[PDB]
DNA sequence: ATTATGACGCT
DNA sequence: AGCGTCATA
């Protein structure tokens, strides 16, 4: 009873820009404003590769890792993008560099976690607080949260979508205890008030929208972002997750979506999130490990500790090609050729990197994929990154993998190379 | 022959 | 340190 953790003490947001790629180039080209629209790298094999697709694209059943020529079929008037191409390989600098300006103004409001390239958590708990004590007590109007849906509401004793949102909008503001400014529910509220302004703020100062949630944790939080995509945002409260829960597939939860999500499945024989509450913490252990089962045991619950990091920069840089099928790298200059043009894209990277963060990488790491492998990376080595210069990374790479080759002959190389992979690691302040 | 990334956990 | 997992556009 009274001692019960509820997991309620944080305010916590996932904010996550819609058809990210896609919302680049229409604001760089507004002929594909408001058109079905999709991303592409490359273009030689089938059209090139899709990587992110428009919502009016996606009505038509195109998605991302559909082949262009394929999309084509479904969409006939399919508007392409594409991806940047330097040194023989895609670049995907501007994504980059549109994905700082979020960012940055994200960052004005709270502390940030950088996710991915277009979405960083926020712990919102300090600004709430503050925010409640402005508002004395007063009411929160529905004319502050014009894009926000409550899940789970509305229910119980309109036919529209903007109806059915104000409908449940209204039966949670009217419940609201505004007069308690502990009182979580509250607290989640004002949350939702802030990023209405931060999401505002995005889309004013960059032209780029997205959706965001607002829950207690984390996962919560990057799951209520998805339930109103896209230019929406859901608050997810403690109270909703039983019913969420109770018709949700395990894999829809994050870090569930690969082999652990199925071996929960298969081992317990179950289908929703829900229904691990079933199981004692000590049982969940037994199957999935000591950390795994505790997590699965509160979050089941709604419940989830894992903080918002104060990390606003990526912690690596890399760079990497495959070179697939019959373009495999066979020969010993066409290894050194691509690790240059690797190295010089690496080298621009951290040298920018070096003079707009006041930081050095000082460890470079160089993977490899050899053909036949089924495994992503065949084979990782690092060296010391002393310097930037990327005949220099380029010649360290070539040592540290050299003795891969089994070939005889020290002109070919074998077997054939299907990937190539630099990364600069280990940062330290400068 | 989706490709090009990025973070974290295990041993 | 090197490998594997899970996630992103
Ligand atoms: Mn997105
Ligand atoms: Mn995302
Ligand atoms: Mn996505």
């Amino acid at each position: 009873g009274p001692h019960m953790a509820t997991g309620q003490d944080r305010v916590v947001a996932l904010v996550d820009m819609d058809c990210f790629f896609v919302q680049v180039e229409q604001r760089q080209n507004p002929h594909l404003r408001n058109k079905p629209c999709a991303v592409v790298q490359y273009k030689s094999w089938k059209g090139g590769g899709i990587i992110a697709v428009s919502y009016e694209a996606r009505a038509f059943g195109v998605t991302r890792s559909m082949w262009a020529d394929d999309a084509k079929k479904l969409c006939p008037d399919l508007l392409l993008a594409q991806v940047r191409e330097s040194r023989g390989k895609a670049n995907l600098t501007k994504y980059r560099e549109a994905s700082v300006e979020v960012m940055e103004i994200m960052s004005r409001f709270a502390v940030i976690e950088r996710a991915s390239i277009d979405e960083a958590y926020v712990d919102l708990t300090s600004a709430v607080q503050e925010r409640l004590q402005k508002l004395q007590g007063q009411p929160i109007s529905a004319d502050l949260l014009p894009s926000t849906y409550i899940e789970g509401l509305p229910q119980g004793p309109t036919v529209q979508k903007e109806g059915m949102r104000k409908q449940g909008l209204f039966q949670w503001l009217d419940s609201l205890q505004i007069d308690n400014l502990t009182s979580p529910d509250l607290q989640l509220t004002v949350g939702a008030v802030i990023v209405e302004e931060m999401r505002a703020a995005i889309e004013r100062e960059t032209g780029f929208q997205c959706s965001a949630g607002i829950s207690h944790n984390k996962v919560l939080a990057k799951l209520a972002c998805g339930l109103n995509k896209p230019n929406r945002q859901t608050l997810v409260s403690h109270g909703s997750v039983p019913q969420l829960f109770s018709q949700m597939p395990i894999r829809k939860i994050r870090s569930l979506g690969g082999k652990l999500g199925a071996s929960v499945i298969e081992i317990l024989g179950i289908e929703y999130m829900g229904e691990l509450t079933q199981f004692t913490e000590s049982q969940l252990q037994s199957h999935f490990g000591e950390k795994n089962g505790s997590w699965l045991y509160a979050m089941c619950r709604g419940i989830e500790h894992d903080p918002v990091k104060p990390r606003q920069l990526p912690k690596t840089i890399g760079c990497s090609k495959n070179f697939p099928g019959k373009t495999a790298l066979a020969t010993r200059e066409q290894v050194q050729w691509w690790l240059l043009q690797l190295a010089q894209e690496l080298e621009e990277r951290l040298t920018k990197d070096r003079n707009d963060n006041d930081r050095v990488a000082t460890q470079l790491v160089v993977s490899i994929r050899v053909q036949g492998d089924k495994r992503l990376s065949s084979l990782r080595r690092c060296c010391a990154l002393t310097r930037y210069d990327a005949h220099k990374m380029s010649h360290d790479a070539f040592t540290v993998i050299k003795n891969c080759n089994t070939s005889g002959i020290q002109t070919e190389w074998s077997p054939p190379l299907t990937m190539l992979f630099l990364c600069a690691t280990k940062f330290s302040a400068s």
